[PDB]
C-alpha cells in the first residue's frame, strides 16, 4: 500500500482551537486530502503540503 505505516492512520484534527490547513493520506481513496489540524493532538498522518504527503505515502 502506502510507503509508510503512518499513512494508514485515521485522520485526526486533535483537540485545540486553531484551524491549520494540512494534508493526510486517505488509505481508502488512495489520495492525499485536505483537513484542518487544530494545533495540538492528532497523529503523524499529517503533512504541511500536498507534495510532502505525495512523496511520503505515494511516491
Amino acid at each position: 500500500q502506502p510507503r509508510r505505516k503512518l499513512c494508514i492512520l485515521h485522520r485526526n484534527p486533535g483537540r485545540c482551537y486553531d484551524k491549520i490547513p494540512a494534508f493526510y493520506y486517505n488509505q481508502k481513496k488512495k489520495q492525499c486530502e485536505r483537513f484542518d489540524w487544530s494545533g495540538c493532538g492528532g497523529n503523524s498522518n499529517r503533512f504541511k503540503t500536498i507534495e510532502e504527503c505525495r512523496r511520503t505515502c505515494i511516491g
